[PDB]
């Protein structure tokens, strides 16, 4: 139907905007701490600690499958990256500190993305 196509165009355009959002957020992680899944070879007990792992590569796979229906879903996954790190790692670690800086810096990017998604429908 024409309605299904129109909805598919809306999803494609959301995916384009979320792709730019993801690039901007990932630039705020220049050390690449959050680039890939925590390795279960190197941290074999990770899943005993963290029930829903997340990382930027895993978000990118979901994005390119047009797997985000709205910005809330995408933010949920970004928040898991931060929140998982801040639980697994102690305050006095490079990992925790990197998450705090990602959170603070990403908030700015996400504040305007919310406006762009509400504005452009």
């Amino acid at each position: 139907s024409m309605e299904q196509v129109a909805m598919e165009l809306r999803l494609t355009e959301l995916t384009r905007l979320l792709r730019s959002v993801l690039d901007q957020l990932q630039d705020k992680d220049p050390a690449r701490i959050f680039a890939q899944p925590v390795s279960l070879k190197e941290v074999p007990d990770y899943l005993d600690h963290i029930k829903h792992p997340m990382d930027f590569a895993t978000m990118r796979k979901r994005l390119e499958a047009q797997g985000y229906k709205n910005l809330h879903e995408f933010e949920e996954d970004f928040d898991l990256i931060i929140d998982n790190c801040m639980k697994y790692n102690a305050r006095d670690t490079v990992f925790y500190r990197a998450a705090v800086r990602l959170r603070d810096q990403g908030g700015v990017v996400l504040r305007q993305a919310r406006r762009e998604v509400d504005s452009i429908g």
